C-alpha cells in the first residue's frame, strides 16, 4: 500500500507527503512500470517515449508487442518497465528532462508533459530551481512515480506494480478488470476504500500478478474478461 | 589517412580489407561524427537517431543547434557525435539493430538502414548469422565507420574526424567546402588523388578543425564561404 495522491500535485504550494513520491516500505529495488499515452511529434515513438521516461526502447518494444521504430497511434496508452528504486525514503525511476521553451513551469512538466507520473512537488524537492525562475536549457531530475510491491502483496501473487495514468471515466472495478485482478486489490493498493473518489490525471497502482497486457486498450474490452 | 572503400562494399562476396573498417592507427579513442539523413517515420527524430547510432539525442541536438525532440525533416543531413574506438584492429562506433521484418539483409542493413555508415562485411565479420538466415528479430553488433586523426593529421590542427555520407553531385572540393577546410586534406584523409572518383552512397572521411556546422545545408552555400 502507498497513499493516493488524491488530487494534492494540483496545487503546487501543498506540502501533502504523498506529493513527495512513493515511501520505501519494501525491497530497495525491483522490476515495475509506467504508463504513458503517446503524444505527437514529440512522445509517439519508442526511442523518444524511452528518452523521456529513461527505459530503453526494447522493454517499450517487447511490453507492447510493437517493434523499437513503428511509430505509436496518438493517445495510445502503453506500458513502460522500469526499474523502482528507492532514493532518500522514497521509490522512484529517475529520468532527466531538459526544458524546451522558456515559459514550461514545474506544474506543466509533471502534469502535461510527464502526464502525472510526477509531481510538481517532487521536481521542486529534487532540483535547485526556484519556480518562476526556469528557462530552456534547464535540466531537471524528474522522479518519476513507482513502488516495488510490500511483503504482503508479495505473498498474494503480486509480482510488480504498475502506475496507471487515469482517464475520465475509469473506476478502481474497470481498471482492476483491465489486469485481471480484483477491485479490492487496486483499493489497497491506493489506501483507498470502496467509495473514494479517484481522479482523472492523478496515478493510481495496480499490483500485477504477471506482466501487464501489450494492449490496455483492448484489454479493456468486456470480451477480454470473464469467461 | 585510411583507404577509401571506393564502391567494395558494394558487393558482399568482395573481401577487400578496407570494407572490414578503418585501420587503428592512431589514438585508442577519440571523439568523432558521424553523418546521417533523417528518415520518417523511424529515424526522424533525436531520439531515434540516436538510438539507431548509439549516441544520446543531446549530443544529436547541440551538434545540430535543434531541441532533443523537434522533429528533422525527412533528407536532412545531421551531424552525430560517437566515441570512435579501436576494437581487433579496427576503429569503430559499435551500436545494435534489431532486425525488424525477415528479407532484411546485411547489404540492406548497411546501405539502407545505416546509410553506408557500415558494410555488409563488417557486419557479416561481427555477427553469427549467415548472410541468408537472418530472422526478425536477431540482433546485431552494428560496427559503424568513424577514425581518430593520426598524428599528422592532429599536427596540422584537425580536431576530428567526420563520417560524411556522399550524395549524388558532391565531389571532394564541394565537401571541403562545407566544413572550411582545403580539398587536400580531405584527398589526404582518404588515401586519393585530385582525378579519384568519389561515388555517392560511400562514406568519406572528413577531417575537421573545429566543430562540424550545425545545418550541413546551408554551409553548402556559396555565400557562407570565402568572404
Ligand atoms: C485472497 C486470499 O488469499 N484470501 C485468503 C482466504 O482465502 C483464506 O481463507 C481460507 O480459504 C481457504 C480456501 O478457500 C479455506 O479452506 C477451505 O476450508 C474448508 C474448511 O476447513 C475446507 O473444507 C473442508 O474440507 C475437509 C477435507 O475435504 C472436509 O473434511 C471432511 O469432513 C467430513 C465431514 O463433512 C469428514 O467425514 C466424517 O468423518 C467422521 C470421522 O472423522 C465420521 O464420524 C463417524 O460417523 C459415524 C456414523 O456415520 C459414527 O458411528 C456412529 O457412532 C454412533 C455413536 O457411537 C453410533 O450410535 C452409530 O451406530 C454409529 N454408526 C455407525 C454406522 O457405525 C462414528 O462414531 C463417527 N466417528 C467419530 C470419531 O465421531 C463422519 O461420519 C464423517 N462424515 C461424512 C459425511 O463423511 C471427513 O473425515 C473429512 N475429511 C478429511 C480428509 O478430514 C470438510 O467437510 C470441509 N468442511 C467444510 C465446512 O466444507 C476446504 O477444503 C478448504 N479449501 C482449501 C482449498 O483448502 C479456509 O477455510 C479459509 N479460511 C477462512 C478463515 O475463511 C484466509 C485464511 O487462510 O486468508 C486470506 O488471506
Ligand atoms: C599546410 C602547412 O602547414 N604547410 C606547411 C608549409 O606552410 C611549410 O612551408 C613554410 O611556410 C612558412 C610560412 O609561409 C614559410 O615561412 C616564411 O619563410 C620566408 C622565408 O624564410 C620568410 O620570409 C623571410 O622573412 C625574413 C624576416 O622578415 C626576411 O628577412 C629579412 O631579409 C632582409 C633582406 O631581404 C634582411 O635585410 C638585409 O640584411 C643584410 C644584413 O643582414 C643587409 O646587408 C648589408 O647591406 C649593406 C648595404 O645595404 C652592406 O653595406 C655595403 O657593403 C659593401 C661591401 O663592403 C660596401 O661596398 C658598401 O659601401 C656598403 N654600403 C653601405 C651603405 O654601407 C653590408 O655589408 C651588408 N651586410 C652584410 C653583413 O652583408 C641588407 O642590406 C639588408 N637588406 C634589406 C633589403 O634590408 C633582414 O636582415 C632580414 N630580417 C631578419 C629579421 O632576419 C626575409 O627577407 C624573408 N625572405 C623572403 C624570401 O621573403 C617568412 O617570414 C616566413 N613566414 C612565416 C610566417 O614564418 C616557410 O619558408 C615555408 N617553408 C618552405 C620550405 O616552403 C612547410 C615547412 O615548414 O611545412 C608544411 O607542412
Ligand atoms: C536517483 O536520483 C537520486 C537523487 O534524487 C539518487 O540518489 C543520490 O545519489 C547520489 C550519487 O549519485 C548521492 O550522492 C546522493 O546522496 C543521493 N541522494 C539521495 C537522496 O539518496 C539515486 O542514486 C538515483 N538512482 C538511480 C538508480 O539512478
Ligand atoms: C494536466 O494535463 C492534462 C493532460 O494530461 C490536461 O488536460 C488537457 O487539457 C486541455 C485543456 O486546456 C484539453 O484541450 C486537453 O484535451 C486535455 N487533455 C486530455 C487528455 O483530456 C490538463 O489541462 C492539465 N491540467 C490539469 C489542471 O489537470
Ligand atoms: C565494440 O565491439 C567490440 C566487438 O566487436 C568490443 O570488443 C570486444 O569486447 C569484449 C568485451 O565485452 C571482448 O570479450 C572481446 O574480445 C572484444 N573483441 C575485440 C575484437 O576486441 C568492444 O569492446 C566494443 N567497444 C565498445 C566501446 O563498446
Ligand atoms: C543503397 O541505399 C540507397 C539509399 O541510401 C539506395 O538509393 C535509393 O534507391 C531507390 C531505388 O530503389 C530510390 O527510389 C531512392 O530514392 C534512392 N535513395 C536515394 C537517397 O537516392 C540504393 O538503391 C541502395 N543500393 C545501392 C546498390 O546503392
Ligand atoms: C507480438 O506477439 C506475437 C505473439 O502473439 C509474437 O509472435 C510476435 O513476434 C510479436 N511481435 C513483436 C513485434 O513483439
Ligand atoms: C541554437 O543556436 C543559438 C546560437 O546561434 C543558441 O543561442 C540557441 O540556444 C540554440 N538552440 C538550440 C536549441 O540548440
Amino acid at each position: 500500500q502507498q497513499e493516493y495522491l488524491n488530487n494534492n500535485q494540483l496545487d503546487c504550494d501543498n506540502t501533502h507527503n504523498s506529493t513527495y513520491g512513493n515511501v520505501c516500505n519494501s525491497v530497495t529495488s525491483c522490476q515495475s512500470y509506467l504508463t504513458f499515452k503517446s503524444s505527437s511529434p514529440e512522445y509517439n515513438t519508442p526511442s523518444s517515449i524511452s528518452y523521456l521516461l529513461n527505459s530503453t526502447p526494447s522493454l517499450v518494444a517487447k511490453s507492447n508487442n510493437i517493434t523499437d521504430v513503428t511509430p505509436i497511434i496518438t493517445d495510445t496508452m502503453v506500458t513502460v518497465p522500469v526499474t523502482c528504486s528507492c532514493s532518500g525514503g522514497r521509490y522512484q525511476h529517475n529520468a532527466t528532462y531538459n526544458l524546451k521553451k522558456t515559459g514550461e513551469t514545474y506544474f506543466s512538466i509533471a502534469n502535461n508533459t510527464y502526464q502525472s507520473l510526477t509531481t510538481c512537488q517532487a521536481l521542486m524537492a529534487q532540483n535547485p530551481y526556484d519556480a518562476k525562475n526556469l528557462f530552456a536549457g534547464d535540466d531537471l531530475h524528474v522522479p518519476l512515480r513507482c513502488a516495488c510491491p510490500t511483503k504482503k502483496q508479495s505473498d498474494a501473487g503480486f509480482k510488480y506494480l504498475l502506475t496507471y495514468l487515469v482517464s475520465q471515466g475509469e473506476s478502481p472495478d474497470s481498471i482492476a478488470e483491465i489486469f485481471g485482478v480484483d477491485t479490492q486489490s487496486v483499493l489497497d493498493a491506493n489506501e483507498l476504500d470502496s467509495k473514494s473518489v479517484v481522479f482523472y490525471f492523478t496515478p493510481l497502482l495496480v499490483p500485477l500478478k504477471t506482466e501487464p497486457p501489450a494492449r490496455l486498450q483492448i484489454a479493456a474490452s468486456h470480451h477480454h474478461h470473464h469467461h
